[PDB]
């Protein structure tokens, strides 16, 4: 695999984000050279927080129509997720306290987890995970703000009433770190 | 409630395809005009192999562009086997992507579930298994097919979790098999 070469990059759609069609050469292990072509579609990249609380032992998630899922078996298009958002020219840190603000709470101390790729086969995607603890201390739209028991957040999980990536792979991490025991 | 297509623009069709779309939402009060790019590159399964013997899991290794081109900087990743459905079903496709990338003819599977992974703007649904493998299960190297460039990795499923920690490992889907992995007590 080892050996990379950059051979085109021709822009397939400059509407808003960016979709590439990116040629390379690679070299296989037996020394073969492998000629791909591939589609990377740029959007840039995201941070998304868990909102918890230890006294309540709740969690706030947002619902939202996602017309990505809406045309790909989600009925009505709505989906529970960790609150998140774009990194739109600002620090992860800076996007994040301010998507706590706009979607849900003020928060005080974050915690960040870690930083994933989401869709490597053909998405640029980096997604910064972060957890943070709300009160009423730091505090109408199609944003709706949920908050729920953290045990109905874990069933809905097996059910399939919560089914978005992230959002899972944040309770996950709630769930073992003990922050809710 | 309510959702309308109004228009749905191809940007792009070679084998996935790019929309744009122009849609209206109606709200509690009753209609607000949206556009929003839409990539549609099919659904997908992953699974993650493990020996509760041997205490190790079986992962891969490729170069993937889209990360080369974004803070990666060799381009490879370490991910859980995982393929695009093809018109398979999830189950069936799962298989013959563990032997081909892998090398090993899996045994019974579980499945989890099935999550949009970036629903922002694109479509994926990857269903999620797990599978427990044996030593003789292993029919072959592995290391994918056709355009296909694999490393198989097999490695103790305590150091995949401190990979997490480093940052050696770094992709979605892998982490959340491992941490499913290690909240089951399966590999205890
Ligand atoms: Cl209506
Ligand atoms: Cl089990
Ligand atoms: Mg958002
Ligand atoms: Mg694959
Ligand atoms: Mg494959």
């Amino acid at each position: 695999t080892q050996q990379i070469t950059l051979i085109k990059d021709k822009i397939l759609s400059d509407n808003y984000f960016t979709l590439h069609n990116i040629t390379y050469d690679l070299t296989r292990k037996d020394g073969e050279v492998i000629r791909h072509k591939r589609e990377v579609y740029d959007r840039g990249n995201g941070a998304t927080i868990l909102l918890y609380n230890t006294k309540k032992k709740t969690v706030v998630l947002i619902r939202q129509f996602r017309v990505a899922t809406w045309v790909n078996g989600n009925e009505s298009g709505q989906l529970i997720e960790s609150c998140a958002g774009l990194l739109d020219n600002d620090e992860p840190e800076v996007c994040i306290r301010k998507e706590a603000i706009e979607e849900t709470y003020e928060v005080g101390e974050v915690r960040k987890l870690f930083e994933l790729y989401m869709s490597p086969g053909g998405v640029t995607e980096l997604i910064h995970f972060f957890i943070a603890e709300y009160s009423d201390n730091q505090r109408d739209e199609a944003i709706e703000v949920l908050e729920l028991p953290f045990s109905q957040a874990l069933e809905m999980i097996k059910t399939g009433e919560i089914r978005d990536g992230k959002t899972v792979l944040l309770l996950n991490y709630l769930q073992t770190s003990h922050l809710m025991d």
